[PDB]
């Protein structure tokens, strides 16, 4: 069993941009999920070697995590702010279609995803 290369996090033909929603998102959205307690499965890939989970990349094949996120946003790889919000929404969804309702990653990922949505509730407008 393999893990894939991680996600691209630099890309020179991809066009980017910095933005004050984009700039929000790492300093107040990142910043505040990634200190949250059960940040830290989502701070990288998932291993699915060490986890023993040889079907995970079978099932989740658009993989996302906050690691990747971090250095897409400290890198300025965004366009726009709806392209990281898909990022962390993937990253959510892909936990809650491997797992079954109500596991402890599960849990996790819905503690973040509700941060999550408090902090983009209070988005701010386009400057
Ligand atoms: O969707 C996922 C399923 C799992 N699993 C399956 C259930 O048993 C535990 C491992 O683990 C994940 C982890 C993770 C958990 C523990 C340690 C390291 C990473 C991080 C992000 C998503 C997942």
């Amino acid at each position: 069993s393999m893990n894939p290369p991680p996600p691209e996090t630099s890309n020179p033909n991809k066009p980017k941009r910095q933005t004050n929603q984009l700039q929000y998102l790492l300093r107040v959205v990142l910043k505040t999920l990634w200190k949250h307690q059960f940040a830290w499965p989502f701070q990288q890939p998932v291993d699915a070697v060490k986890l023993n989970l040889p079907d995970y990349y079978k099932i989740i094949k658009t993989p996302m995590d906050m690691g990747t996120i971090k250095k897409r946003l400290e890198n300025n790889y965004y366009w726009n702010a709806q392209e990281c919000i898909q990022d962390f929404n993937t990253m959510f969804t892909n936990c809650y279609i491997y797992n079954k309702p109500g596991d402890d990653i599960v849990l996790m990922a819905e503690a973040l995803e509700k941060l999550f949505l408090q902090k983009i509730n209070e988005l701010p407008t386009e400057e």
